[PDB]
């Protein structure tokens, strides 16, 4: 369970609470809190993960540069997607803030079921490419 894994562990665990949309969620949701505590989650997972790839560059079992090239692209994009999705996820939580601060009272009720499946789609996305990241780091910690 790497520094990388426990981190996102926490992120994705927070994200599950946002996903519920109880009253404390929605109240963290119309101010600043959710996206920004989700920002400081997204970020520490990126850092520790950066941190682990940084380690494995010492443990490589070797082949000649056409591959030592590809070794970038494979991982770094995969990494980056994982980033990109948890950064675009805060997009959706900030455009919520908005579509409610649009509402002028009236009612989030319709919206919190919109908000909810678009979230569950996006979170299903973060999950896939974290799996795929789990995957590259491994054959990258192995050649194989």
């Amino acid at each position: 369970g790497q520094r990388w894994e426990l981190a996102l562990g926490r992120f994705w665990d927070y994200l599950r609470w946002v996903q519920t949309l109880s009253e404390q969620v929605q109240e963290e949701l119309l101010s600043s809190q959710v996206t920004q505590e989700l920002r400081a989650l997204m970020d520490e997972t990126m850092k520790e993960l950066k941190a682990y790839k940084s380690e494995l560059e010492e443990q490589l079992t070797p082949v000649a540069e056409e591959t030592r090239a590809r070794l970038s692209k494979e991982l770094q994009a995969a990494q980056a997607r994982l980033g990109a999705d948890m950064e675009d996820v805060c997009g959706r939580l900030v455009q919520y803030r908005g579509e409610v601060q649009a509402m002028l009272g009236q009612s989030t009720e319709e919206l919190r079921v919109r908000l909810a499946s678009h979230l569950r789609k996006l979170r299903k996305r973060l999950l896939r490419d974290a799996d795929d990241l789990q995957k590259c780091l491994a054959v990258y910690q192995a050649g194989a």
